[PDB]
């Protein structure tokens, strides 16, 4: 059998707070009126859910809705007590009521309306500061939800609000988010692929925040590199090879090799041998002003198989790399 694993922080937190704090399917919800909120445009479409931009009218405020998409009411509530316990916190968006429609008692959540800005004209006036920044940034809000023993498990460039004008970001869908439990075991069909952390590539399912930390590995070696995706895999086997390719097969064997994991047998035909790739191997005429030794030291201590051995959020953030947001914050 495989080994057990335990996260390096934050590990019993879930286990110190009272029960209901995560025993999110026995949490009760008073769901309002969706009668309250005109909607107004269609905002975007996911896999469980819409998003619309809609009106409170009782002070014309400006909201967005998100009609659930039918699933077990049990994903609902996951959701919802994520959002909640979370409410409040450093970049995390604030979930401002739960209703019903009368007529389809579809649920639907009503979120706090962020600018967010056209990715476009984002990626051109997107500077080495400006990466620095926005992603000290989500580490305070992953941080935070990790502090909280959540997970948010889908870390990608989708789930990323950015209102450049006043530098406001919120992490967004924790539709996928759960609470971390030692010894608890955890499903690999999360997340999308691009992002996927190795943990999840081979099917070993007692993980924890470091996952979340290689997906942010992948969005920041994405922007640097100016590589959208930077792992760009056909399907989910062949993204642990455009993995290896670049983090080597000899630490990932070693990965496997410590933690036991019954690698599914269709692998071992199309992994192989691949060194551990150089990083300047991938810094190129247009993108050497975002790499730096700094942000290629960082950017190493974040992908890596072993989900132990990547930094944490915390650990993170006191990384050199950031050390120029951290002084104009003050
Ligand atoms: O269900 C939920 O919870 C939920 C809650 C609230 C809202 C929601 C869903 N949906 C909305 N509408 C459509 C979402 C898709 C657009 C998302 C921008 C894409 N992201 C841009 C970027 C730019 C730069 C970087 C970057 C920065 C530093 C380093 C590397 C990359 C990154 Cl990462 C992302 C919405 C709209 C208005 N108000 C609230 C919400």
């Amino acid at each position: 059998g495989p080994v057990p694993s335990r996260a390096r922080v934050y590990t019993d937190v879930n286990t110190h707070r009272p029960r209901e704090y995560w025993d999110y399917e026995s949490h009760v919800v008073e769901w309002g009126n969706q009668d309250d909120y005109q909607l107004v445009r269609k905002l975007g479409r996911g896999k469980y859910s819409e998003v619309f931009e809609a009106i409170n009218i009782t002070n014309n405020e400006k909201v967005v809705v998100k009609i659930l998409k039918p699933v077990k009411k049990k994903k609902i509530k996951r959701e919802i007590k994520i959002l909640e316990n979370l409410r409040g916190g450093p970049n995390i968006i604030t979930l401002a009521d739960i209703v019903k429609d009368p007529v389809s008692r579809t649920p639907a959540l009503v979120f706090e309306h962020v600018n967010n800005t056209d990715f476009k004209q984002l990626y051109q006036t997107l500077t080495d500061y400006d990466i620095r920044f926005y992603m000290y940034e989500i580490l305070k809000a992953l941080d935070y939800c990790h502090s909280m023993g959540i997970m948010h498990r889908d870390v990608k460039p989708h789930n990323v609000m950015i209102d450049h004008e006043h530098r406001k970001l919120r992490l967004i869908d924790w539709g996928l988010a759960e609470f971390y439990h030692p010894g608890q075991e955890y499903n690999v069909r999360v997340a999308s692929r691009y992002f996927k952390g190795p943990e999840l590539l081979v099917d070993y399912q007692m993980y924890d925040y470091s996952l979340d930390m290689w997906s942010l590995g992948c969005m920041l070696a994405s922007m640097i590199f100016r590589k959208e995706p930077f792992f760009h895999g056909h399907d989910n086997y062949d993204q642990l090879v455009r993995i290896a390719k670049v983090l080597g097969t000899e630490d990932l064997y070693d990965y496997i090799d410590k933690y036991n994991i019954e690698l599914d047998p269709r692998f071992n035909d199309i992994l192989g041998r691949h060194s551990r790739k150089r990083w300047e191997r991938f810094v190129h005429s247009e993108n050497q002003h975002l790499v730096s030794p700094e942000a290629l030291d960082f950017l190493d201590k974040l992908l890596r198989y072993d989900h132990q051995s990547r930094l944490t959020a915390r650990e993170a953030m006191e990384h050199p790399y950031f050390y120029t947001v951290v002084k104009d914050q003050a």
